[PDB]
C-alpha cells in the first residue's frame, strides 16, 4: 500500500488551505477528492456570483484578481486550479475514502481505489453532499430537486421553491429571467436576515410587479405530479406546478464522521463535531477537521472566508506533536 | 383525444422556425418537445461561441442583437425564448413522441403523456440525441464520453480525443485550458477543411509549443481503464489515460424515421431521409422533415442558417394542400 | 437650403422615440444631433450598468433584449444603433443648432452646416450636456471634473467626491476599485433616497471598513491646485486632494429654450418648460418638447422608461393639427 | 533636490518589471510616470483584447490569471495595479521626464514638478506615445485621428483607414460592426504578414462580402474638409469622408534619447538606440533602456512577453558596479 504521512480528505477551498500550510511546515500531504478539486463551487449554478470579495476567497499566497468587484463560479474554478499548480499539490482526484480506522498510531484509509496508511488525518469533507430531507408527501418525486444549475430548461413551467434563504433567492430570480412561473413558500414570517443586502432589493421589486409570488408562514403539506398543496395560516392551497426545487439546506455526512470514532457533542452553535477549538484536532488523535465541517448545520458561521484559516491552525499543531 | 391541425416534433431553431412560418399560413401548429425549446443549444458546452454572425441565427422577425461579434450559448438560449413569446408558439415542454401511424388522411401520434391526432406532421428531431458509434474494443467504458460539457474536472487528467472537426479543437483548447494533458487522435492526414479558420490558428500554435500532443493517420485499437491503444502507419502506441472524449459526430434517429414509414435513400450526398428536393415532403403524405435531419450525415451541409428556411417551404406546400 | 415637415432637435432614446413615432403617422421627419445617436449613454462610464430592465428602454418595434438582467452601457449603443437601422431614420450627425425663429406658422432652423425651415420642431435636448455650477473657489481649476470616465489613470491618487446621488456613489465605488483614496463629501444629512437599494450595501460596507471616506453635512469652501477645503457643521478640514469629480448634477439647456420663445416655471417641486401634459406642446404654437428636458413642475421624475412615452402623445397632437 | 538611488522613467510593463527586479537586489527605485502606470495599455481602445496568452504577460511573480483564454484590456489595467501593490513600488504619477544630464557620479531629472539626482537611470518610455508622421496635405485637420478608443460615434459615417497592419485591422472590424462605412487604403500590395491569423479570416469574410472596402496598393494624396485622394498604382480616385484614421504606427521618442547622449543607430530592421546586448547599458554609463524601446536593430520584435525580461538583466549589471 501506499504511506504519505498526512492525508487531506477533500479538495475544497478549505481542504486545500489545509495542505498548503501543513507542506509550508514541512509535512507531505496528500489530498484525496471524491470528484476533482472544488467539485463544491464546479457544482453551482452556472451563473453563480460569489457574495464576498475575490481577495477574501484567496488561500496560499496566490492572489485572486478579477477587474469585477464580486467573482463569479468559473473565476474561483480557474483560480484553484492555478493555486494547485503553483504550490505543487498532490491530488489523487475521482477517489471517494470509504473507511477510516486508527492502529497503533497510524491511520488506515481504504477507498474506490487504493488503501492508505498515514499519521496525520484532516477531513475537510464539507456539508454539500448531504441535503437536508423535505419530509412531505411527495417529496421523493423525481420532480423535486435540491439543487438549482440552470433555469432555461424551465422556461414556461410552473415552478415552486421551497426555502428563504440566498439559494431560494437565487434560484428565483434566475427562473424568472428564463420564463417559470415562479412561487416560493417560505414557512418564515419575513425575509431572512442571511439574503445578502444587495440581492434582496432585486427581489422584492419583482414581487412588488407580480412576476413572482412569494408566500410567507407557508409549508408545503403535499406534492403530487402536477400540484403543490400548501397552508398559511392553517388556510390550505393547492396549485398546479410542474417542478419544485427544495432549497432547504444540507448537512454534513455525520454518518462517515461517527465511523472514524468522532463524537457529535451539541452545544453553542448546535450539533457539531468535537474538536479543539484552538487546534481544531478532534476527540480521535491525530484526527482534524478544516471547513464548514467544523460548524454543523448552520450555513452561516463558517464559510470560505474564516474557514481558510483553519489550516494554519491545523499545521501548528500538527508540527507540535513533532518532538 | 387531443386534435390540431399540425404537429412539429421537436423545438429546435428549425422546428421553431417551422412553427413560426405555418402560422403565417393560418396554420394551427402545435410543438411536442422532448425536452423544451432549442435543446439542442442547451445542451451545448458551456462556454461554447457560435460561428455564425447573431443576425444569420435569427427566425421569424425577431432580430438577434448582441454587443459581441458572435453569440455566445445563453445568450441564444435568451433570444429563442422571447421567440416563442413573441410567436405565441404552442409548446408542449417534456413529451417525447414515441409513435407515429397514419389512419385514413390524418396522423394518430402518440407521446409520453396524451395522444394526439393531426392532418400535416413535420419532423425536426436533429441529431445531436444520437452519436455515432466508436467500433473500437473499451468503447463503452464510462470513461468514453461523446459529449463535451466543461473541462474543469479534467483537470491534471491524461485525456485523449478521438476526432478532427470542430468539437475534437474546441473540446482542446478548453480542456488545455483547464490543465489537462490532452492527446487528439485523428484518422485523417491532414486538418480538417471544415475547422473554421479563426479557431485552427489557436489549435496549432499549441501544438507547435509541445502544450497539446497531436497525432495525424492515427486509429484507437484499444481503451481500457487506464491505458489508450492506437496505430501510427502500423506503429502501436499505448499511453496512460483516464478519459475519452469520442467527438465522431451524431446521426438522426433513423430507428423513428423508419418507424413512421419514411424510406432512406442511398444518395451520393450522403445517406439522407427521402423527401422532394422543393418542398422537404417524405414519401408519406402530409409528413415533412425539417432542419439537419434533411442531411442525414454530413453534418456541414445544413446549418442553422440555411436550416431555417425550410420552415418557409414546407409552409407553401402545405398551404398549397390548402386548410 | 432644406425644408423638412417635422425636424427633431436631440438623438438620444426620447429624440429617436419621437422620430419612429411621427413616422408611423406619416409624418417626415428629420433628426439633427449635435454628436451621433445616444450621445449621453455613448459618455456614460465606461463600466456604467442600467437600472431599468432591458425592456424599460426598448423603443418603437424594436425587443432590447440581454442575457443579464441589468444592461450595461455597452449594450444599449449597440441596440440603439440597430432601432435607427430598422426604422431608416434620418439624422445628421454632428450638427449642432444654434437658432431657432418662428416666422410665418414656420422655423427657420439655423444649425453649424445647413439652414432648416420646417412646420413641426420637436426640442429632446435632454439635461447630461449642461452641468451644475460648482460655486466654489478652484471649481475652474484642470483639475475638477464633472463627468466620470473610467478610474484607472487616478490609482493611488488622492480623489473627493462632491455630491451624494447615484452619480456619486457609483464613481466612489469604482475609483476604491481603481486604488484611490477617495473621500465623498455630502452637504446633505443621511443618504439620498435616489440610491438604488442595491447599489448602496456595497458602498456602505466599504465606509465602515474605513476603505472610503463620507462625510455628510460637508461643504467645500476652497480648491487649490493640491488640497480641498471644506466645513462640516462650521469646522474646517484640510486635506491633501489630487483630483476632484463634481457630482453635482445636471440641467437642461435653458437658455436655449427661452431663446426661441418657451418660458420656464419655477414653481415649488423645480423648474420646467410649459408644456400641455395632454399633448406635450409648449407656448409656441406647433413647437414640442420631449425628454428629460420636459421635468421639473411634476413631484416625479423623468427615466427613458416614462419620456420615451411622449412621442406617440406627440404624434397625435401632430396628427391632429394634419 | 530629491536624491534616490535609481530612477526608472515610464511606468509600463517593462517598466514596472524593471523596478521589481532592481529592488530584488536591493536597490532604491523610483518610477517616474506622464500618467499613470501603464497609461500605453489604458489607451488602447476600450474592447481592445490582448493577442499574448495572460501568462506570457505577467511580471514580478504575480499570477495574471484569467478565466478566458486571451486577456482584454481592462483585465491587465486590473493585474499591473495589483503588481505595484504586491512589490510595493514608489510610482510618482502625472509626472513628465523633461530633461536630463549626467553629471560627476550623478544624473540631473528635471520633470514638470521636482528635480532629481540619482546614480542608474532606466528609460523605458515605450513607443505609444509618439505617432509616425502622416506627411500627406490634410494631416493636421481635427478629423484625423492617430488613435482609436471607440467606434459608436462613427455609426453611418464615411470613415476612411489608413494602414494596413493590425491596428487597421482592429479598427475595421470595430469600426464595421458599428454601422461606419469602411474604406481601408493600405500602400501594401498584399495582406501584412504581421497581422494575426485568426483575425484575418474575421476581415477577410467582410471583405469578401463587401461589407468593407479594402484597396491594396493604394497611398492617400489628399485629405479635404469631407473627401480623401488617394491613387493606386497611379491612378487618382476621391470618395466622400468624414473622418480618418491613420494606423501608420508609433515610434520611440529619439529626440528625448538623443537629448541625454545616447546614440540612435540606423541599420536594417529599423533603428534602435545602441545598447550592449547583454547589459542593455548604453553609451553613456549608467544609462539603461528597457522595453520596446530597445528593439529597431538586432532584426527581432520586442512585446510585453520578451521585453519584460530586460530588468532582471539590467539588475545584474546595476548590481556589478557595487557601490
Ligand atoms: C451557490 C453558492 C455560493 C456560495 N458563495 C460563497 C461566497 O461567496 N463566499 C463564501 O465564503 N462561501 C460561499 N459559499 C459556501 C462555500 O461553498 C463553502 O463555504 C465551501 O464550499 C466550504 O469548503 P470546504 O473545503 O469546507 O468543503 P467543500 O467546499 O464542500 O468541499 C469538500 C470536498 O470534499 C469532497 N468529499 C466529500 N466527501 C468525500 C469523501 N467521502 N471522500 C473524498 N472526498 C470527499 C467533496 O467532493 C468536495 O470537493 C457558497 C455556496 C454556494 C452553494
Ligand atoms: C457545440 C455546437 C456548436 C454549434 N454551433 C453552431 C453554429 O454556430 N451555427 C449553426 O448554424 N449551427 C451550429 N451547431 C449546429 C446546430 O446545433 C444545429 O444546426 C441545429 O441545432 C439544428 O436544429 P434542428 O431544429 O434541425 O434540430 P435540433 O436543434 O437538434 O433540435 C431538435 C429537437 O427535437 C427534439 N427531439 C428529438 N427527438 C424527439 C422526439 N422523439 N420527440 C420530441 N422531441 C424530440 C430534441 O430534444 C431537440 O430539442 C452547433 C452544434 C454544436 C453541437
Ligand atoms: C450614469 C447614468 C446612468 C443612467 N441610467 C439610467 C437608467 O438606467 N435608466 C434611465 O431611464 N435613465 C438613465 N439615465 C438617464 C438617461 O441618460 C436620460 O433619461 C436620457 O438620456 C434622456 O433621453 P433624452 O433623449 O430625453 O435626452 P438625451 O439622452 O440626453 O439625448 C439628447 C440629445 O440631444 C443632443 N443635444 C443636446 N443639446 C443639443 C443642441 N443644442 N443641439 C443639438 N443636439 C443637442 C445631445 O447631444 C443628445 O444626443 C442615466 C444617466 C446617467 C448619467
Ligand atoms: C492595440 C494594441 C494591442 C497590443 N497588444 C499587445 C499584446 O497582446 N501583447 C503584447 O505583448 N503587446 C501588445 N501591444 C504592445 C504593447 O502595448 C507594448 O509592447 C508595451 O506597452 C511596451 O511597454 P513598455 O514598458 O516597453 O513601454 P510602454 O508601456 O508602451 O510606455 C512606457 C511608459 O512611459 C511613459 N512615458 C513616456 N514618456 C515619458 C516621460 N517623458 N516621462 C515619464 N513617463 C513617460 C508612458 O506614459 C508609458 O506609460 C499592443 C499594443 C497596441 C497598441
Ligand atoms: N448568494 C450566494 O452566493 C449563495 C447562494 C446560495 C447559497 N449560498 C451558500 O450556501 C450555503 C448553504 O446552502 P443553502 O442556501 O442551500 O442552505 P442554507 O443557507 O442552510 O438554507 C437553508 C434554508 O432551508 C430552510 N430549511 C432548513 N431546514 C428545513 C426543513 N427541514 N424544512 C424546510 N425548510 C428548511 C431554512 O429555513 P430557515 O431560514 O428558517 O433556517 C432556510 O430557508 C451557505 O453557506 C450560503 O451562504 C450562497
Ligand atoms: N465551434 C462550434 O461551435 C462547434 C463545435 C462542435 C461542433 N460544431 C458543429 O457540430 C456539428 C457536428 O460536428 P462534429 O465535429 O461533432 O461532427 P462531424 O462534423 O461529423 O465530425 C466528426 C469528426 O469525427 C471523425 N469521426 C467520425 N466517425 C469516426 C470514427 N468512427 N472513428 C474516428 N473518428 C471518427 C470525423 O472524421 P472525418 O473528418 O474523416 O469525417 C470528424 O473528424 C457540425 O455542424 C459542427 O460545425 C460546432
Amino acid at each position: 500500500m501506499q504511506k504519505v504521512e498526512s492525508i487531506i480528505i477533500g479538495g475544497g477551498p478549505c481542504g486545500l488551505s489545509a495542505a498548503i500550510e501543513q507542506k509550508r511546515k514541512g509535512i507531505d500531504t496528500l489530498i484525496i477528492e471524491k470528484g476533482n478539486v472544488v467539485e463544491s463551487i464546479y457544482n453551482y449554478p452556472t451563473h453563480q456570483t460569489f457574495f464576498s470579495s475575490s481577495d477574501k476567497l484567496s488561500i496560499g499566497d496566490v492572489p485572486f484578481i478579477v477587474e469585477e468587484s464580486k467573482p463569479r463560479r468559473n473565476q474561483a474554478l480557474v483560480y484553484y486550479r492555478e493555486v494547485v499548480k503553483h504550490h505543487q499539490l498532490k491530488v489523487n482526484a475521482f477517489e471517494e475514502v470509504l473507511t477510516v480506522k486508527k492502529m497503533n498510531n497510524k491511520f488506515t484509509i481504504t477507498t474506490t481505489k487504493d488503501v492508505y496508511e498515514c499519521r496525520f488525518l484532516t477531513i475537510a469533507t464539507g456539508y454539500y453532499g448531504q441535503h437536508n430531507t423535505l419530509e412531505v408527501e411527495g417529496a421523493d418525486l423525481p420532480k423535486v430537486f435540491h439543487y438549482f444549475k440552470e433555469a432555461h430548461p424551465y422556461f414556461d413551467q410552473d415552478v415552486v421553491i421551497i426555502g428563504g434563504k440566498n439559494s431560494a433567492i437565487d434560484a428565483a430570480l434566475e427562473l424568472e429571467k428564463a420564463g417559470a412561473n415562479v412561487t416560493v413558500l417560505y414557512r418564515g414570517g419575513d425575509y431572512s436576515p442571511s439574503i445578502k443586502p444587495w440581492i434582496l432589493p432585486n427581489f422584492t421589486a419583482l414581487v412588488n410587479h407580480e412576476k413572482i409570488d412569494m408566500e410567507f408562514n407557508a409549508n408545503v403539506t403535499q406534492i403530487t405530479e402536477d400540484t403543490v398543496t400548501y397552508e398559511v395560516n392553517g388556510e390550505s392551497k393547492t396549485i398546479h406546478n410542474d417542478y419544485v426545487f427544495a432549497m432547504i439546506g444540507y448537512h454534513p455526512d455525520y454518518e462517515f464522521l461517527k465511523s472514524v470514532g468522532i463524537q457529535i457533542n451539541t452545544n453553542e452553535f448546535g450539533t457539531a463535531p468535537m474538536y479543539n477549538k484552538e487546534t481544531y484536532e478532534t476527540n480521535i488523535e491525530n484526527c482534524y477537521i478544516a471547513g464548514v465541517i467544523a460548524a454543523g448545520n448552520d450555513a452561516n458561521t463558517i464559510f470560505i472566508e474564516n474557514g481558510k484559516f483553519h489550516g494554519g491552525i491545523i499545521a501548528q499543531s500538527m508540527l507540535a506533536k513533532k518532538q
